[PDB]
């Protein structure tokens, strides 16, 4: 039987439905004591489930005299609820739970190495959480737990490698908002948050998974085709009134990986999957939202500038109409600059030129005129203003060089 995220003969999933330990499983734990908490882990109640997981993480605490408690069936029980505590809507849950999780594989080196390959991909999944006040906590307890040994910690992107990448596997393709929410007690915009967040995770722990791998590619390349062929991870590029761009910078910083790492040149319909989305994603950018989208402008430009470089601009021929986007995205994103965009709009240029993309006169030097305009009318009133200007003035000149050629 299919045992999702599990290795030790039990199914391990993220799903609210299956994955859950066995009455009779629970039954068999140790102590009575231990049969309450996870009788509590497995309740609704947050508070009661919060007292429940700082009892335990207490218990473990004392170790030394509680060792006979965390055996075989404990591992098997906290094995699958672990998978569902870090998914929990309350950080203090899911902070909770990793550092339980991290102790165990501390307090228990040895005598846990079976469970390895069920804990260490979801305590690699905490670390990559976009919020920094979970995965950072997260990180600093596993480092401790190796005694901040740097290459003990990337030896678990080698190591760990299939199951990693089966987790992510699990998030993108297996589940959605439905199975990782239970609508009876969640609203579609709480599920939608919920999901939404964990697949922001799963896509930063691809990069991960990428950067600690040279031949990651080759070996799982039929699950990394069905994780990128998905439309879950993409759909992280559309803007919400509500939602943040920490989301929408991960995904941009895959494409980025997977084009570098040469992945995209050797997979042509994840390119033009990703490309089309990403151009889908500039037409919704407007003065509306402009203030929002701000951080993320120069690195948008500069994704652009690098996928332009790949066989002289073919990625702008899968949309016919793409060189009109383009320029309604320049148009907009001018009215909100910030440290790094004009660096990023020259290095858009600088390799768009090579097939004369936009025409310099008609279109480009529009585009830096009606830039320092807007900058001299509402600066120097706040920062950085300065340093803004000055990239500017930088990158213009660079540009007005090539005014004689035309
Ligand atoms: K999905």
């Amino acid at each position: 039987t299919d045992l999702g995220l599990g290795h030790n003969g039990v199914r391990i999933s993220l799903n609210y439905f299956d994955g859950l330990p066995d009455p009779s499983l629970l039954n068999s734990l140790y102590s009575n004591e231990l049969k309450l908490i996870f009788k509590s882990l497995l309740k609704r109640d947050e508070t009661t489930k919060e007292k429940a997981l700082m009892d335990l993480s207490n218990l473990i605490s004392d170790f030394n005299q509680n060792e006979y408690f965390f055996n075989d069936i404990f591992l098997l029980c906290w094995s699958q609820i672990y998978a569902k505590l870090i998914i929990s809507d309350y950080k203090v849950i899911r902070l909770q739970s990793h550092q339980i999780t991290i102790m165990l594989v501390k307090s228990l080196r040895k005598k846990i190495s079976k469970f390895l390959k069920d804990f260490i991909p979801l305590i690699l999944l905490g670390t990559c959480e976009l919020d920094y006040s979970v995965s950072k906590p997260s990180l600093n307890e596993l480092t401790e737990c190796f005694n901040k040994d740097p290459a003990k910690i990337n030896a678990l992107w080698a190591v760990f490698q299939e199951q990693l990448l089966n987790l992510v596997k699990e998030i993108v393709v297996n589940e959605n908002e439905d199975t990782i929410s239970d609508e009876r007690y969640s609203s579609k915009e709480e599920s939608e948050f919920r999901y939404h967040r964990v697949i922001a995770s799963a896509v930063l722990l691809l990069i991960k998974l990428f950067v600690h791998n040279k031949d990651v590619s080759e070996r799982n390349s039929s699950s990394l085709k069905v994780i990128l062929s998905d439309e879950s991870i993409w759909k992280l590029l559309n803007l919400k009134n509500g939602q943040n761009t920490n989301a929408y910078e991960t995904v941009l910083r895959l494409i980025d990986v997977l084009y570098t790492r040469g992945y995209m040149p050797s997979h042509k319909n994840i390119m033009k999957l990703a490309v089309k989305k990403l151009l889908k994603s500039l037409t919704h950018i407007t003065s509306k939202n402009i203030l929002k989208v701000c951080p993320v402008l120069p690195s948008i430009l500069n994704l652009l500038a690098t996928l332009d470089d790949y066989e002289d601009g073919t990625i702008w021929s899968y949309d016919k109409s793409s060189k009109e986007k383009v320029l309604k995205f320049l148009s907009v994103s001018r009215t909100s600059p910030s440290p790094g965009f004009f660096n990023a709009v020259f290095a858009l240029y600088s390799s768009t030129k090579r097939h004369s993309f936009l025409d310099y006169y008609l279109e480009w030097l529009p585009f830096w005129q009606k830039s320092v305009q807007r900058l001299n009318e509402k600066g120097f009133s706040a920062r950085n203003s300065a340093e803004v200007l000055n990239e500017f003035w930088t990158n213009f000149l660079k540009f007005a060089e090539d005014s004689s050629e035309e």
